[PDB]
């Protein structure tokens, strides 16, 4: 067995919003990795955790069933490397958490502080703000995905305000008026028109979010009747909207999220392989699908809807950036990755503008197959195969050559070069892997 490249059996969570049983990628992955585990066709399999989180350990099946957190702790310079220990200040764990999510029901509409606000919140409200940190997140579609991300373009918001009586009602004709009159559209970031546009958005949002519950309850009922009686009004805004409203109301009846999610945020569809970065102080929600998720260790969340939990409206309204870019702008650009070479038809770097993590996407054509060699990286890595099957090894050392099937996950030590080959015989799917890493 190698201590440089080794397989880990990862734990999972059965949260009630997860896809049920084997319809869930989490379930599929868990099962394939350890068929010993019989999937309960009745239960939700929400998340697969990969890393050094104390609550849900990843066990080194070949290294005596030891915990990755344990191995790391035991040998930090070997598993983390100097530069990482130094940079993040830990010797016990990874600076990121890597997961698979299998979403059946919408999660909360939420935003995360930057480090500066994170420390502020933590000092003032430790009960709601567990840590001191920011919480960058990145989502990559495994299966087709839907979510909310950012405010819609202002012109879309003006159309919504003028056209949807129930919203118009809540905001107030004076305010609607002011908004629709006020916004300076061909306007670029940092301009006085950009600034004043955000002030207008903030007023509108604040008015909505401070509305009493009773009113929300009333207005949401009316909204649903309208989706039913006059679908065209909604379709004129976005062809998916009326059915989205109806779907989410079935999950969270008369929730404010029907307003502040469905009417104010971009409804983003990610094709498999596409990504979105969830920056600080930007509203978003996961609606449905199977994704790869990477994030920093924080628990700091400010919630706006689709939740039973505490909604800190005060902080919410003041912290947002009130950015209003397109749905198209919500998706990450493809980056090249010089330190990988070979036959893969897709070898893409997803580099968020934060330090804690990066992801490398490697895809082989099911037909073409082939090999890819990746240089040794200056930090720890976790590799998961989401589709197809192949082999993984330390470049040039065939004694390390192992099976990597769908759902298999590996730890790769800093400095180890990896060679991937796509299953010669098996050509069902494109052999697809995701590697989460960090370099200082
Ligand atoms: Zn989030």
């Amino acid at each position: 067995s190698s201590e440089k490249l080794f397989r880990i059996q990862c734990g999972y969570q059965n949260y009630d919003w997860g896809k049920i049983g084997s319809s869930s990628a989490v379930a599929q992955f868990v099962h394939n990795s350890d068929p010993s585990i019989t999937i309960d066709e009745t239960k939700p399999y929400a998340e697969l955790w990969m890393g050094t989180h104390p609550s849900v350990p990843s066990k080194a099946i070949d290294l005596n069933n030891q915990t990755l957190r344990d191995l790391v702790t035991a040998k930090p310079q070997e598993y983390l490397g100097e530069s990482i220990i130094t940079k993040f200040g830990s010797s016990k764990e990874l600076p990121f958490l890597f997961k698979v999510l299998s979403i059946e029901k919408v999660l909360s509409i939420q935003a995360h502080p930057d480090k500066k606000l994170g420390a502020q919140l933590h000092a003032a409200d430790p009960k709601n703000y567990p840590d001191d940190n920011h919480k960058p997140e990145m989502a990559i579609a495994v299966t087709d995905f839907e979510g909310f991300c950012g405010f819609k373009p202002l012109d879309q918001l003006a159309k919504t305000l003028a056209t949807v009586p129930e919203l118009n009602e809540i905001i107030g004709q004076e305010l609607v008026d002011e908004f629709i009159s006020g916004i300076k559209l061909p306007a670029e970031v940092g301009s006085q028109d950009d600034v004043n546009n955000r002030k207008l958005l903030q007023k509108v949002f604040g008015k909505l979010m401070n509305t009493d519950d009773d009113v929300i309850k009333q207005q949401t009922a009316k909204l649903l009747e309208r989706t039913d009686r006059e679908p065209q009004v909604f379709k004129d805004i976005d062809s998916r909207l009326p059915e989205l409203i109806q779907r989410l109301n079935k999950q969270f009846p008369n929730d404010i999220g029907l307003f502040c999610g469905c009417l104010l945020l971009n409804h983003v569809g990610l094709n498999k392989g596409e990504a979105m970065f969830l920056q600080a102080k930007d509203p978003h929600a996961y609606i449905s699908g199977d994704i790869i998720e990477c994030m920093a260790a924080s628990d700091n969340v400010v919630r706006a809807g689709f939740t039973p939990k505490f909604k800190d409206v005060k902080n919410l309204v003041e912290m947002l950036t009130y950015s209003y870019e397109s749905v198209e702008k919500q998706k990450m650009p493809l980056q090249e990755f010089p330190r990988s070479k070979g036959d893969a038809v897709k070898s893409v770097l997803y580099d968020p503008p934060i330090a804690e993590f990066s992801v490398l996407q490697t895809i082989f054509d099911k037909s073409k197959g082939g090999k890819q060699v990746i240089e040794g990286l200056n930090g720890p890595s976790i590799v998961i195969a989401t589709n197809g099957k192949g082999t993984i090894q330390i470049t040039g050392d065939d004694s390390t050559k192992q099976k990597i099937d769908t759902g298999y996950v590996f730890f790769v030590a800093p400095g180890s070069s990896i060679e991937l080959t796509a299953d010669s015989a098996n050509q069902d799917q494109d052999f697809t892997t995701y590697r989460a890493f960090v370099e200082a």
